[PDB]
């Protein structure tokens, strides 16, 4: 341990590291840190106003910060050895410029919102018939996110396939708790799974994104097997632990705020505003979005050299009191500036409409059912240690 902070801050539960607020209030708008996993130098931004400037500046490149050899917070590269790890660009190069936005945008959500809301209701109606303590993680979030992944993303996976992909995601998308080789092997297993099965999965009936990608028109040649497999890996890493982690976290927020839930029960028209406040208030990533300077530049007076990587903690910015009065209060009626739960600028979450859809269905399922409560104190919830995307092991609950 030295005088420069190592990153990340080990805040694996919903309790955000106090270090973020300390850095926000310091005199440095951009703070040098060192990656615990690699020893690489990095910059860290925690103020909302600085983050807006960073994430809207085209001279900072997200893709450059994903390339092999970039200074990085993650201990192992987020790609199988020998692969590009460049899924969005490979789809763009094949001529599939829009298929991601097409399969996740408003028209796609209109196709899926019915069964998603019906399934949220079916799952919660089943819990309403249960005795004693039930687990919202295993018996609500798991089946709902599994259906999302199968029906909207990958196709009809078997339970063995789903468990394999979920294990790969949890093992690879981690700062600690597993060996280096275990993490590299997780990325290899996932890629080889999609080299073997992506064509078959894209051919199963439905409208899942993997099928849309495999069946889409292309400029020049047919989409390569490597590219389709890279698409499968992207959909897993971007859609699976994010959705499962966020839905678990959002449930915990709701259970810890019964007054807010009672309000949503009385005023269902307020549910969309509650979804937005959950995206601000509920922490998800334990790391940061990041961008590489493509040329020497200045941000809030701090000189960044070409090739250096600047991180923004979305959690830190979402809890910035310069942007959100009483930032650590869950306040669905809040009328603050735009939150950072989906990022900002060019790379704003392309799945944001689908995520909002599933979050809303979950909030409505809870709000319609008075009496749901956490069965244990929030400090007794057990958290998976080191995941990029926070997730509790279980959410014990009763009526
Ligand atoms: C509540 C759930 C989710 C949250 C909170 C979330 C959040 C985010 C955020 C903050 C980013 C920006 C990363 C950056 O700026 O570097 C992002 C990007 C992305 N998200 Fe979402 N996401 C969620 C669900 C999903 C789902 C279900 C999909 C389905 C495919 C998805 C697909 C993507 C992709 C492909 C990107 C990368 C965009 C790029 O790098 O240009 N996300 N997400
Ligand atoms: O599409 C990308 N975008 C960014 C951010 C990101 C979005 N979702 C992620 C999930 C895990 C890690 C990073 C991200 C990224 O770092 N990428 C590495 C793997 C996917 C690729
Ligand atoms: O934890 C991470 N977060 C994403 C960005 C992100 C922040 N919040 C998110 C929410 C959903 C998806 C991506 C993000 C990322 O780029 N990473 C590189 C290595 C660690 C990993």
């Amino acid at each position: 341990t030295t005088a420069t902070l190592t990153y990340p801050f080990h805040d694996w539960s919903q309790e955000l590291s106090p270090r973020y607020a300390q850095l926000r209030a310091s005199d440095a708008p951009v703070c040098p840190v060192v990656s615990e996993g690699t020893g690489d130098p990095l910059w860290l931004v925690t103020r909302y106003a600085t983050a807006v400037k960073l994430l809207e500046d085209s001279r900072f490149s997200s893709e450059a910060a994903q390339a092999s050899g970039a200074p990085r917070q993650e201990p192992v590269e987020l790609r199988a050895p020998g692969t590009r790890g460049d899924a969005i660009a490979m789809l763009r190069e094949a001529g599939l410029r829009s298929v991601l936005a097409d399969g996740l945008g408003p028209r796609a959500v209109r196709r899926h919102q019915g069964w998603i809301n019906d399934l949220a209701e079916t799952l919660m109606s089943e819990l309403a018939s249960r005795e004693g303590t039930f687990d919202l993680a295993a018996d609500f979030v798991e089946p709902l996110s599994s259906a999302l992944v199968s029906r909207t993303l990958l196709g009809e996976l078997s339970a063995d396939e789903r468990d394999l992909l979920a294990h790969c995601a949890d093992t690879g998308l981690r700062f600690c708790g597993v060996t280096h080789e275990e993490q590299v092997h997780a990325f290899t297993q996932m890629h080889e799974f999609f080299l073997e099965h992506a064509r078959r999965l894209a051919g199963t009936p439905g409208e899942h994104l993997l099928k849309l990608i495999a069946e889409a028109p292309v400029d020049q040649g047919p989409l390569s097997d490597e590219a389709l497999a890279e698409a499968g890996s992207l959909l897993v890493v971007a859609g699976f632990p994010t959705s499962s982690g966020f839905l678990c976290g959002a449930l915990l927020t709701l259970l810890r705020h019964p007054d807010a839930v009672q309000e949503l029960h009385a005023h269902p028209e307020r549910v969309p505003s509650a979804v937005e406040e959950l995206l601000r208030y509920t922490p998800l990533s334990t790391g940061s979005v990041k961008r590489m300077a493509t040329e020497d530049l200045e941000i809030d007076g701090v000189r960044i050299k070409a090739g250096e990587v600047v991180m923004v903690s979305l959690e830190a910015v979402n809890h910035d009191p310069d942007a959100f009065e009483d930032p650590d209060v869950f306040r669905p009626g809040r009328e603050g500036p735009m939150h950072f739960g989906f990022g900002r600028g060019r790379h704003f979450c392309p799945g944001n409409r689908l995520a909002r859809c599933v979050i809303e269905a979950t909030v409505r399922a809870v709000a319609r059912r008075p009496g749901l409560r956490l069965a244990v104190a929030p400090e007794e919830i057990s958290w998976h240690e080191g995941l990029f995307f926070r997730r509790p092991r279980a959410i014990p609950a009763t009526w």
